[PDB]
């Protein structure tokens, strides 16, 4: 299989390295020297276009900032593809962006799929990426062989734009927690309730989630998590800030009520402002803000 | 097997009590409700006329009262009652702040005490797996656990004086405040066009998990035995959970702490219970479409 890989960042240098070390064939382009230098130091054939890089692939990935980008990417590819081609989007954009440039890339005969993903550059570099899959199940069975080397975890998640709304919904669901544990701490600090005991509490009843019992945020009962290190990322504030973002493009091209998850999107753009490199859960020090 | 005063043979306390004669010990009732009372009475409790006499030859008094307010006044009526050194345990829900004001109430009539709220509502108080959050002395807590053991399937030592009541706000604010997201990512998924069955598996298997969704699903399918499903028949009513937001906006103020979300969740669940106060808290869902 020859993959066009379209975006070699942060996320997508790992995932590509993960696929040549699966016995694919990688075409790559980035328009950073930098970026393509060391995909092509893995063994990616990096060209100067993506037009280049798509030529001769049978699959097409993106790994893109931006809805945008991915759009004015498909149409600078799409016609220099072969037909049939999948076409793969990890990059995470709006549900509506992805549902265009799903449109877009079927009526050129291509394949596609929205696969945002979930695990940043640790579980990029340890192919321990979770997959949530938009499209045709048929079309992800095809698929399953080059996302198994980049992943974990492989959800189809429905029709698509599933995969972008998936996502989106995990993540406004998960910075509400995260905000919501560590009020609780600093609440149970001011009741005279230690921090281990309301750890002990919480991760044993009703309220325990992935936000205390994995990222607790005040140092002592999770030794691994980012409060013991400074706050270093982890999931930093800066992508939680790019999801909720996303988060509030949904709640406004839906029209739907989402009174606690945009409080928390306030919350972290805010943050955002001041401490962008931490990990999200850092946001436990902006309450007083 | 000791001889224990109960005060409060309701929802609670009936079946509580019921539980403490089945594991042999002499149980001593009062209620001024004659109903309660009756019910108490037909499981093996003696029933008194006043509370006073139900204390008066009593190794440790359980009160399982509706406020703070009720608790004080209580402890007012019964505290010279009791004989030197009795041990008090209080398992009603009352702010932090009235817990630690009736301990040292108790304690200077000469009694031991203990705040021990619960949780697991009356399925749980009748079956014997409540969760006692306690508060108070571990030498106090270890002179009780014969007590508590008949009613609870979990006791966990929470701190001093009040720690209990504490931890169990905290925990429910957090509840309350997943409850609300939840219903949130629910709706928003639907109008995105994400099936209820899908935003289930995935957030469920992903870090947005916690037991408002994978128990209280708060849409009809994906968990069979949810509220949802039963014309969100209670479970934990909206009137509770509105109860328990309040003793946290009391704890907030009482503090001065900042609870951005935990705060507009009590809000929103003060506004839900003025006329839903008989529905699950899940049902907060409608408000929502
Ligand atoms: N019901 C639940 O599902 C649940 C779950 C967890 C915790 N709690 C908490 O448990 C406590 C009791 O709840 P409940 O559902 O049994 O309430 P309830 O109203 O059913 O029972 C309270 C009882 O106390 C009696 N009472 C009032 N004043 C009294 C006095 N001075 N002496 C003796 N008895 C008196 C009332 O007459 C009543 O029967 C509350 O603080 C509640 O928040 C309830
Ligand atoms: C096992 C995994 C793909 C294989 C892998 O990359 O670990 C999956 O199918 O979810
Ligand atoms: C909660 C108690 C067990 C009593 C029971 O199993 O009912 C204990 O293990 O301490």
């Amino acid at each position: 299989t020859t993959i066009a890989f379209l975006g070699l960042g942060n996320m997508g240098a790992p995932m590509s390295a993960n696929l040549v070390g699966a016995g694919h064939v990688v075409r790559g382009f980035d328009p950073a020297p930098t970026a393509a230098s060391g995909a092509a130091a893995h063994g990616v054939a990096v060209f100067r276009s993506a037009p280049e890089a798509v030529a001769e692939a049978d699959v097409v990935i993106t790994m893109l900032p931006t809805g945008e980008v991915v759009r004015r990417c498909y149409t600078d590819v799409l016609a220099a593809a072969r037909p049939a081609t999948l076409f793969i989007d990890s990059s995470t954009i709006s549900v509506t962006d992805a549902r265009e440039v799903h449109a877009l890339a079927e009526s050129h005969g291509m394949l596609q799929l929205d696969a945002p993903v979930s695990g940043g550059v640790k579980g990029a570099a340890a192919a321990t990426l979770a997959f949530m899959v938009g499209g045709d199940e048929s079309t992800l069975r095809r698929a399953r062989p080059v996302l198994e080397p980049m992943a974990g975890k492989i959800i189809h998640c429905g029709a698509a734009g599933a995969g972008q709304a998936a996502k989106v919904c995990n993540n406004m669901v998960l910075a509400v927690q995260q905000i919501a544990i560590a009020e609780a701490f600093v609440l149970a600090e001011k009741l005279g309730l230690s921090a281990q005991s309301l750890f002990d509490v919480i991760t044993g009843a009703t309220g325990n989630c992935w936000a205390v019992h994995t990222n607790c945020p005040v140092p002592g009962p999770v030794p691994t998590s980012p409060a013991n290190n400074d706050f270093k990322p982890g999931f930093s504030t800066a992508l939680m800030n790019k999801d909720l973002g996303l988060a509030m493009d949904a709640v406004a091209a839906t029209g739907a009520t989402a009174p606690l998850g945009s409080h928390a999107a306030d919350i972290y753009a805010k943050f955002a402002a001041d401490h962008a490199d931490l990990d999200f859960s850092a946001v436990i020090h902006t309450l007083r803000a």
